[PDB]
């Protein structure tokens, strides 16, 4: 669901970032390093609890290019499309 991941993605970088939902959504497109935080190991939490909540396999190795909000959505929809799990719109 379009509606569900975006929120749900939105939650875990809010989380793992300490920032409010609502900037965090606001700044979707923003870089995420240097331009506000998240390192490596952020980006290995993201990862970590977006394989988590949808129950999807990530091969660890994106951080690298989980490297926005957005960017980071279509990661997980294109993992979930790949899991027959996706309703897109
Ligand atoms: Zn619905
Ligand atoms: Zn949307
Ligand atoms: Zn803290
Ligand atoms: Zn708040
Ligand atoms: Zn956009
Ligand atoms: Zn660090
Ligand atoms: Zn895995």
């Amino acid at each position: 669901d379009d509606e569900e991941i975006e929120k749900g993605v939105t939650s875990i970088v809010a989380e793992v970032t300490e920032l409010d939902e609502k900037e965090i959504w606001e700044k979707r497109d923003a870089n995420f390093f240097q331009d506000l935080e998240i390192d490596s190991l952020l980006a290995l939490e993201i990862l970590a609890l977006i394989e988590k909540k949808f129950k999807v396999q990530i091969p660890e190795e994106k951080l690298v290019d989980i490297t926005s909000l957005s960017a980071t959505i279509g990661l997980t929809k294109s993992v979930l499309a790949e899991s027959g799990k996706l309703e897109h719109h």
